[PDB]
């Protein structure tokens, strides 16, 4: 018993964030605020503001995103003004999630305009946010606009372009683990999202590439990744995007006191998860490896036996559903994996 | 660009409580949380448990709710076991708020099972809750099932069955303040909201009764508030049951340490509001004296210079809106007929 | 898997014609067409058109609607100018019926304006059309928009009222079919839907009243059967309104060649059935002798016998349907009520 | 104000018919009737209803679909027995269409199992009929199900891949007329129906094959073009998927005795209109050449003068539209190349 909203507005391309505001225009708001990200405003605070006032919308405020406590953010998004229509979140992936997540408790529309896509958030239900220093995957609304430039994207760190290549390879092992979930009669699939997120990850998946700053690259990666989050809104969970590769990440992120990018877990999980499944290993391996992912997953020191205990514990997340990590043997498989693959072992100390 | 989520579960009458298992199992959950307000579980505690358990319903806790306080609400929401399905509310209307509120940040189905009906919080999209200790309304979502049982409300107290009537005959100003908004072109009516609100207010309006305990009173008292709640989720805000005379009382809020509860605000607010408006003055006064409500009010004491200042910052608490006490006429008004009336000089 | 389009514009009043241009604004048509039962343009026509035109609507075709046969309706459809944003309807309930229809076939807006209330064809999703000779209830389209003038109803003949009378009890014996079915694993209820048409039932059977053209007694009246259609919108099926009482009325139309208004039928049909119920039958009782139903009914010379055969093929009309009269013994019941109630011995012959 | 409902089996691969029970076992249909194309029982018949049966779903009635009159569809519609809980058609497009518009007046659930892929008909809430000896485009309802199987698929004959070629590159045109209408405020873009229409057809477009009856090749086709249908679904309307290209070609249905398949027309009219954009040239005519299309086209002597003719005409299937053609100085542009042309001179007469 469940209501699907479809962003209103969806742009991903070239000279979007000079024309935010006839962008924005199509969702009729009087009235907005903007957040910015810590050093984004310097960059395209400018642009923004007047790309927006010169479409007839008046600017309530321009604030500062400085954290994702969920604290701080209940706080502040208390003290949102009244009269105000429409949250604008500018940034990175903790940025957006943190407006977001202020959007949610307001029950205010929200615009997404990510200057980096290190994973699905910008598109997506769920929040990524600080609970009692825990980094945590928590329930939130979808944007009603997604705005993302290439061009900006072209200019972020490298780490967030591999990032988000992890987080949207995983739509292959999650869509795995559903299928064997929904034959365990323990959920039942959504054949319209499956055919988007899958849809998603096979165009990129096939897209040829000179490098991973490659203008068709980027914009694949970012069609998919808003891909998986519109098709996690229409299934009404995370199930199309989210499997037990996640449930491994999400388990680090529970008892590890620096954990590195979702996206870069993810993507890791996701090879073991392949390997565990039998399934789709080659195409996995090889994007991985094309992209250079591995490569830079080397230089990161993720220790194998934190991935063992979060394989070992990926089940407690969610208890309630029924992956390939909710059975013991896989889990001892997924653990063998780990301490015997060759690229394992290169990659993790 | 909005959505709505009209509740599964509707049950409004006789042994509810003991049949709670069957009713719920509509909803197909596996595995609850129950929460109930503090005292009730004594009452009702172990024939609801007996109940859902041969429904063949898990239950994976039983807890008590002590307050409304939004920062205990959010720590507690996080301490929900993942593999927990659904969120019983049974108590009061704090309770119940308090309940809604973690099933909201959770994303969970929420069933409410109010023991008493001093609002209509137990059935819509907004909860009260305390915001740096003050009381305030925020968006929550609507319950995916609302259970009545209205031999457990004919043995509430009373003050609470007067609250209701107050947050009750508010629909009808609040419904003139909308219309008026509309004119000025500051929102745009929800024709099926206006019709259900009506309908659910004038049926309870005609009701002949001997007493405020009477079944058939109470019965018709529940349909209406239960209406309200889905009356708002169907509109999309609030504007079906909350006008000028629940701005007055949010504002009363703001700076009372000691807020009487809310549907007695709002019925006062309302007759005040009805002679502002011109609009229906019979009708509310007929209603709220010979049901009590303004002899009952009469011992609470509130202040006509409590009021005065609500009215004057009613507007404060929605800005963007455009009831009457958006216009500063009206305020004069409204600030005159505290002075003046003679119920108002009676019991304030 | 269904969707629920509830009527964007619900007006039931008086000065409803007049200012229809006003009221239909809200839909933003552009382009409408009006089409109008036999005379009555001639009663409300000019004004209806003044009222739209001055509202900077476009009218492209003002038409007459003279039957309710399938094959004439599709023919009409099909030459409606494809510029039409909007049908209006303008009439009595055939009218009605026969113009949503047409805007059912062309997936156009439509505005239900009934000069009568003989039934709640005017807000609901089924329409009451000639099928290879015989009148027959088939799914439409629920209205985007009624606008009913209780001035209009006002000065309406009696018989349509008492239709209306008939068609809106029904919703009693329908409610308990419905229950019945359900405890018999057959279907489920839609506790909203089952709420608004017990509210609006019950709303109406309470009210006091002069006589049946009492202005408020007709407010109630069409405030129900409008809710009524709502009802049947909101459950996607009929049963919230149609019970074991409509499948008797359904299944006199079939083999009768002029059978008597839907809500005469349907009001008959009920009571009978209230007394198979055991289930408030006083209420029934009450109602349609206070209005004077019976005694109209009495003098339209309703065989016994068509009832009794009626009562006997019901179920055919719906044979997945689990109704009391999809059981022998509750026939056998009904039949023998047919031949010895009092009342039934005297308004049927 | 339009509701959207997404089918809920989306089945596009390997041997589909023979699960045809356990994949619409989802949809808990109790009694279904079968309506197959001419010749189509004899090739998959036995095999369908044993599947179905051993599903525990009874089979009302299996009958053969003769012909898309809307008279004798309204006839047999009718004819469908009250105890049908879904209708379930197999065959080519024209059987698919008549059966869905069947479901479409009974308000039924429909599961479209295609035996080939001439058209987007089986994925869409359009159906193309006869109505007054015309061919038509109607409003009817979206698929409930949609059953492709590939290996049906590369059986059938040829003309209908390039039909189907024809009715997916039609998206392209589609999108770039929609896009023009709203620059004139004649309407408003749904961004998720344009991002999956283009995605969609991108996909496709950039697909190596060997042949048109390659299994890839296919499987992209089909997926496109159940694309397009939800799109329409999405959007409320036609045009992510219709339009000038598709006004062409409607036109062309009202005044030829004889028109060709809809996707060949719809395919021509769709090179024409690439020129007259001045948009996405060089990719239509690859596509159109590389596969064939063109020289298939060259066998069945179009008239030139009929183009023509469509083209003037365009304005006047959907007159309140704003597309390139609605436009005089478009038209006499779009007359010119069908006159000029190289490879128009050649493929036509
Ligand atoms: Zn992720
Ligand atoms: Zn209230
Ligand atoms: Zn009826
Ligand atoms: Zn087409």
């Amino acid at each position: 018993s469940h209501r699907i909203a479809i962003p209103l507005i969806l742009e991903v391309g070239n000279n979007k964030i000079y024309n935010i505001g006839q962008i924005i225009k199509k969702g009729n708001f009087k009235r907005v605020s903007l957040y910015f990200g810590e050093g984004i405003y310097e960059l395209f605070g400018e642009t923004i503001e007047k790309s927006i006032k010169s479409s007839n919308i008046e600017i309530e405020a321009v604030e500062t995103v400085k954290n994702i406590d969920f604290d701080e953010i209940g706080t502040n998004a208390f003290k949102i003004p009244a009269e105000v229509d429409a949250l604008i979140g500018i940034g990175g992936g903790k940025a957006i999630d943190a407006v977001k997540y202020m959007a949610f408790l307001r029950k205010l529309p929200f615009i997404s305009v990510p200057t980096s896509t290190s994973n699905d958030g910008f598109s997506s239900p769920v929040a990524s946010l600080l609970i009692n220093g825990k980094r945590t995957s928590v329930p939130a609304k979808t944007p009603d606009g997604i705005v993302v430039d290439i061009d900006v994207i072209k200019g972020s760190p490298e780490k967030f372009i591999y990032s988000g290549i992890g987080d949207l390879v995983s739509n292959i092992t999650a869509l795995y683990d559903w299928k064997f979930e929904e034959e365990n009669h323990k959920s039942i699939i959504d054949d319209f999202a499956v055919m988007i997120s899958k849809k998603s990850v096979n165009s990129f998946v096939r897209t040829d590439f000179k490098s991973i700053k490659d203008e068709v690259f980027l914009k694949e990666l970012v069609d998919s990744l808003t891909m998986n989050g519109i098709a996690m809104e229409i299934a009404g969970n995370s199930s199309p995007a989210s499997g037990a590769e996640h449930l491994i990440s999400h388990a680090l992120d529970k008892f590890l006191p620096n954990p590195q990018l979702h996206g870069i877990q993810v993507g890791v999980a996701t090879y073991i998860m392949s390997k565990v499944h039998k399934h789709r290993e080659e195409r996995i391996k090889k994007i991985l490896s094309d992209t250079g992912f591995f490569n830079y997953v080397k230089g990161l020191n993720m220790k194998k036996s934190d991935f063992k205990r979060a394989i070992s514990e990926a089940h407690l997340i969610k208890p309630a559903r029924y992956t390939y990590l909710h059975v013991e043997k896989n889990c001892e498989t997924a653990k063998e994996i780990v301490d015997t693959d060759e690229i394992l072992r290169n990659i993790l100390v």
